């Protein structure tokens, strides 16, 4: 229906993403400090 | 307006925010170590 929709979609599920994995980071990062 | 639409929109723009704020804590981190 909504192709605007469909990419904002996507959007949130790369960010999700993404800050999955900079949080893993962060986490590593405070285990080293 | 579109409730789905401006949720979506929303959504992005905290996911978006967080992972700034997440490279920022990731840069502080890189640094010390």
């Amino acid at each position: 229906g909504s192709m605007r929709m469909k990419q904002l979609e996507d959007k949130v599920g790369e960010l999700l993403f993404s800050n999955y994995w900079l949080e893993l980071e962060v986490a590593r990062l405070k285990k080293l400090v």
